[PDB]
């Protein structure tokens, strides 16, 4: 039971890590390029 | 073991929740200020 819980938690951590990386990358990309495009 | 798992989960939640606050602050700031520079 503890192993299954930890595996699910690790999958969730990986997903959240990837999604925050993507969101921060999108924010930096929108800051990098000019506005009126 | 359960205390360690709960501590890891709480540490994850704190980072998630602070990241959500940080993202929403930037979103609100960008909503307040008009797009043109
Ligand atoms: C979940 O999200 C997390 C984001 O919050 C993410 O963690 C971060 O991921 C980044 C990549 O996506 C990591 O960036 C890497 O940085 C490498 C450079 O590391 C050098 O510095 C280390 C220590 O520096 C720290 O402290 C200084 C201040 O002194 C600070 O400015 C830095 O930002 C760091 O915080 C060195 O580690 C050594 O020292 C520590 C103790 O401080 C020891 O514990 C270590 O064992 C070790 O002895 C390290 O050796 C490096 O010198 C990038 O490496 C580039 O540069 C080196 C030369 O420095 C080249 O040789 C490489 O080829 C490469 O070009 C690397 O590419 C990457 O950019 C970031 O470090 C992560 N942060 C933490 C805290 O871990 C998680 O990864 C993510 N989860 C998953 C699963 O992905
Ligand atoms: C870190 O993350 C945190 C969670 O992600 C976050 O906290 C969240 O903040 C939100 C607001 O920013 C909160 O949403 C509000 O919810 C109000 C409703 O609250 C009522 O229920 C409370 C109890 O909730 C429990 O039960 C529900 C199911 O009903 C469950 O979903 C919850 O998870 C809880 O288990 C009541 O609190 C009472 O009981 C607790 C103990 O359980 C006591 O400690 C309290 O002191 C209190 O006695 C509360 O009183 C409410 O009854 C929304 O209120 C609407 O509805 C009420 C009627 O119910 C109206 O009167 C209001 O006018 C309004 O219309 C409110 O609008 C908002 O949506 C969210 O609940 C928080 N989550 C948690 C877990 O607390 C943190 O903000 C975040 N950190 C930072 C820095 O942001």
């Amino acid at each position: 039971s503890l192993f299954q819980t930890t595996v699910e938690l690790q999958g969730l951590i990986d997903q959240i890590n990837s999604t925050y990386v993507d969101l921060k990358l999108l924010n930096r990309f929108e800051n990098y390029i000019k506005w009126p495009w």
